[PDB]
DNA sequence: CGGAATCCTTCCCCC
DNA sequence: GGGGGAAGGATTCC
């Protein structure tokens, strides 16, 4: 069981780089303008002239201007980004039939019925990573391990323009060594469950009744940790397909207003259904951000599929429903779309 | 900012 | 008691 894992570089921001070469050597950040006042919004990723210096994903956009006012700011142009790795999935595909598209920077790739050991993992490593910067000029991070969870994990440290193998002797090495929030799945929240528990390492898992550790942080995640730490996880590489597809938006004001919240969610609609392209959803969500940054949703499911005109009107009495049920002045408006036919 | 998956918890119907 | 859903939130990741 051999997994070669590939993680494109600060990949907006590179893409906006091959567009526009003149850029490279500079220090360059992708935003996402939320519209309020000149430059709110957050910064979506910056290349690493502009992350050494603190620049990165999250931060609001006005902060990375106090750090780095001379640098490039661009918007983000996701349509764009998309189709260029779409392209790059195209590459990738002719080494493994059986690949999983993680994101739009990020596949697995079962790599056994082609090669025969690290040494030749490796190998097509190089061979791939050299495709693909010949043929699309981006530069990748290849990671290869036993199974997908310690391939990722590989590529993490050896970003960017990496290449790494963690080998059956190191992860043993590493499940001991390991800081467990940094195995991919354990965020802040569960990585603060875990100290509280005494575990800071995966190895720590065997040292807790499965029953605690199950109540704690979920049976899910209690597995999906126990299963790593005995080197026994080996999920299988799947393609996988979009189960939803939906919309956001920032309005000007905050609001209550129902006539005054209506066109931000008519217009999150509209391009949901655009996005849809041939898909019909029997489910429909509408998600609101309030004032002090809380996310409330209101949901109805369908026996049939949701015509616009429907998806127009359910969503209303779902956003009638969420004002009357909630007190706060509502941030950001939205629609989700899922359970397609 | 924004996009999305997966999971957990509660509730519900009902055999 | 438990199958079987749906809803709404928690949490994670890019
Ligand atoms: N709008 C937005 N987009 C994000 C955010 N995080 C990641 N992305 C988008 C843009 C990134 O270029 C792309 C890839 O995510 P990564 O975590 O792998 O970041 P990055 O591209 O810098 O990877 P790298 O450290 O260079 O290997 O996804 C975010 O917080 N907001
Ligand atoms: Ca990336
Ligand atoms: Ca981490």
């Amino acid at each position: 069981m051999i997994v070669l894992f590939v993680d494109f570089d600060y990949f907006y921001a590179q893409v906006e780089e091959v567009l526009n070469p003149s850029l490279k050597g500079k220090p360059v950040v992708v935003c996402v303008f939320s519209g309020r006042f000149e430059d709110s919004g957050a910064v979506a990723t910056a290349n690493y002239e502009a992350r050494k210096f603190g620049v990165k994903a999250g931060i609001p956009i006005v902060e990375a201007k106090k750090i780095l006012p001379n640098a490039v700011y661009l918007p983000m142009r996701k349509e764009v980004y998309q189709q260029v790795s779409s392209r790059i999935m195209n590459l990738l595909r002719e080494y493994s039939e059986k690949i999983e598209i993680a994101s739009i920077d990020e596949a697995y790739l079962d790599i056994s019925d082609k090669v025969r050991d690290y040494r030749e993992a490796y190998n097509l490593g190089l061979e791939i990573k050299n495709k693909i910067l010949e043929k699309e000029k981006i530069t990748v991070t290849v990671g290869i391990s036993k199974n997908k969870v310690f391939a990722k994990i590989a590529a993490d440290m050896a970003k960017p323009n990496g290449i790494k193998v963690i080998d059956d002797e190191e992860v043993k090495r590493l499940i001991r060594e390991l800081d467990i929030a940094d195995v991919p799945g354990i965020g802040n929240i569960t990585a603060e469950k875990l100290k509280k528990l005494g575990i800071n390492k995966l190895v720590d898992t065997l040292s807790i009744e499965f029953d605690k550790l199950k109540g704690m942080i979920g049976e899910a995640k209690a597995k999906y940790l126990i299963s790593l730490a005995r080197d026994e996880y080996n999920e299988p590489i799947r393609t996988r397909v979009r189960k939803s597809i939906g919309r956001i938006v920032t309005m000007k004001r905050n609001s209550r207003n129902l006539e005054e919240i209506k066109p931000y969610l008519f217009r999150a609609i509209e391009e949901s259904y655009y996005k849809l392209d041939k898909r019909i959803p029997k489910a429909i969500h509408v998600v609101a951000v309030t004032e002090d940054l809380d996310i409330v949703s209101r949901g109805r499911t369908f026996p049939h599929g949701i015509s616009k005109e429907t998806a127009y009107s359910e969503s209303v009495k779902l956003l009638q429903k969420i004002l009357e049920e909630d007190e706060r002045k509502i941030r950001r408006i939205g629609v989700r779309f899922s359970k397609f036919i």
